[PDB]
């Protein structure tokens, strides 16, 4: 009857958030983003994106680490796989790129849980947790993984981003604030047995 | 990188839906429902409810089996555990009670996946996929399980219910139609690798 995965959470105060050089997006606008998505689809097919969910707590209240581009959109650490790249090795690479330390000490990322899939049917913003009706060639597949943090870690945040610890109640039913993926993280995390260490 | 659970789905046409005597709710109204919930909380503490998600497909389109009380509210097969009752044995008991055959042939329910948790903080309708802030004594804990169906099965539907096969797109973002639990099932099922048999 214990069919739940057990996940160790540690206090937000256990983690050190340093700073490093800005990390710039490949697209300077939504228009460019969808242009490049069109160009790559015609060369190498469906975009494969991976996103990591990193959880901490304070006073046994779970928080998801989000990356805020200045004071704009919130995103999960993650991004685009290269063609032929393993999903898990790819997320470890992208999370090292985004939050990895300047002193070049290896963070040990542990990824043992897929927590969802999202599909983009067109070169447009709408994404669904399923392939919609009549769609044979989705333009993007996004896969979310739960990342088990070590007890303590040093993270280097690119100077152009803020790292925010978002409590679940704030995500819940707040698609306008966070979009349909991050806003459904409370539902997607409810199945886990969190230890508050 | 295959961290997904693999789930066999079969066609809706593989399953036989017979009929049996009505199965009446213990509460004749929302008011009675919350009254009885108050009375039991003071005797035996937090209500423990279990709900099963049974999935089929037609033409590789996944459908969740819902029970419609006449033409009213949609519910998952499930209900209240007795004090000291195992969650999994309890859901098998409740699903036998609701959909079990009249000829008293055993359905073999396979339950290997928790897909979420919901908490009712007050004797009121609101439920959250987490224990809300300042709540030490939640009044109900609801646990959802994915039920792996056999290739073929005979189900006996109580005459006062309809068994509806609901496609995911219809559930998605339709809390008004289905409430916050069923409406978030597409997100909660997205992590599974469905085989369409
Ligand atoms: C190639 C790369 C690498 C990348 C990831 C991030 C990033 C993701 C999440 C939070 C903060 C930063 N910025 O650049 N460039 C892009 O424009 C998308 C992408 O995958
Ligand atoms: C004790 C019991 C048994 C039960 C379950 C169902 C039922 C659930 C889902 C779909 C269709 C029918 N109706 O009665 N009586 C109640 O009033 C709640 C409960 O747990
Ligand atoms: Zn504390
Ligand atoms: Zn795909
Ligand atoms: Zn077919
Ligand atoms: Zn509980």
């Amino acid at each position: 009857s214990m069919l739940e995965r057990t996940i160790n959470l540690y206090p937000l105060t256990n983690y050190t958030f340093g700073t490093k050089e800005p990390l710039y997006e490949k697209d300077s606008s939504v228009a460019a983003r969808f242009q490049r998505m069109r160009e790559e689809f015609d060369k190498i097919g469906m975009r494969r994106t991976v996103e990591g969910v990193l959880i901490v707590h304070e006073h046994r209240l779970p928080h998801v680490l989000l990356l805020q581009l200045g004071t704009t959109f919130f995103k999960l650490p993650g991004g685009e796989l290269n063609p032929g790249e393993d999903e898990v090795e790819g997320l470890k690479r992208l999370m090292t790129e985004i939050l990895g330390r300047q002193d070049g000490v290896l963070q040990d990322w542990v990824i043992d849980d897929c927590i969802g899939n999202w599909w983009r049917p067109n070169f447009e913003p709408p994404q669904y947790p399923y392939i919609p009706a009549h769609i044979t060639k989705p333009k993007e597949h996004k896969k979310l993984f739960l990342v088990q943090l070590q007890e303590k870690a040093l993270f280097a945040v690119p100077k152009n981003y803020k790292l925010v610890a978002a409590p679940l109640f704030e995500l819940y039913d707040n698609a306008p604030g966070y979009g349909p993926i991050i806003s459904s993280l409370p539902q997607l995390l409810s199945r886990f047995n969190f230890i508050y260490n």
